């Protein structure tokens, strides 16, 4: 029922000390805490990104909670919102969504422009042998989510449950977007969860409002 406080953030505006309330937190490239949020993106061509420092180990299930928009820009570009579940590595590459190398190991879920789909969410695994093409449309789930240009945040919901065949869920605004058994790695392995964005000289804001891990489904 109750979060773990130890993976998640802070309430952002009621946070006083900046430095104490975010310790477990690695604040990247151009990401600030303004008016109570994070703006992943404060500037033209700008990336940010928040990870957290500490590996997480599922006990028995877990669910992840970021609430977070897109405001100020509404139109064709590359930029991109995206959240990570990664492996075994520590690379210094931002070239994937000011996140990750394009050669990762674990799940990259992205909401951005496709070519194809739109306005979506897509969802990624790779096993850390590949270079990621994203040009190429080689996701494993996706969903059509409008998310450019809203004040109104949204709340994106991963649930995990190794114990239920590594049945996955994940929810936008508490809808289904995807469910699926393919992801695994996290039932047996420690890894790291963050997000990144990186937008143009159209300065999208890219913002995440809040975020919390439980050990559990709710
Ligand atoms: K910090």
């Amino acid at each position: 029922l109750k979060w773990n406080k130890g993976y998640s953030l802070p309430n952002l505006l009621e946070v006083t000390d900046q430095q104490k309330e975010l310790s477990q937190w690695t604040l990247g490239d151009k990401v600030k805490l303004e008016e109570g949020r994070f703006v992943l993106t404060p500037g033209k061509n700008t990336k940010g990104s928040l990870w957290l420092k500490p590996e997480y180990s599922i006990k028995d299930a877990m669910t992840i909670e970021w609430t977070f928009r897109s405001f100020g820009f509404r139109g064709s570009t590359k930029g991109g919102l995206a959240f990570w579940l990664k492996q075994g590595n520590e690379g210094d590459s931002t070239e994937l969504f000011g996140g990750s190398s394009k050669k990762f190991n674990g799940l990259m879920i992205l909401l951005r422009l496709d070519d194809k789909l739109g306005e979506s969410v897509t969802a990624f695994l790779n096993d850390g042998t590949k270079d990621l093409d994203i040009e190429s449309s080689p996701y494993f789930a996706s969903c059509l989510f409008q998310y450019q240009d809203s004040m109104v945040p949204s709340t994106l919901r991963l649930t995990y449950n190794p114990l239920d065949n590594h049945l996955l869920k994940l929810q936008m605004d508490n809808r289904v977007c995807f469910q699926t058994r393919k992801v695994k790695f996290m039932g047996s392995s420690p890894f790291r969860i963050g997000t990144s964005a990186i937008n143009d000289a159209s300065k999208e804001s890219f913002e995440i409002l809040k975020m919390k891990l439980y050990d559990g489904v709710i």
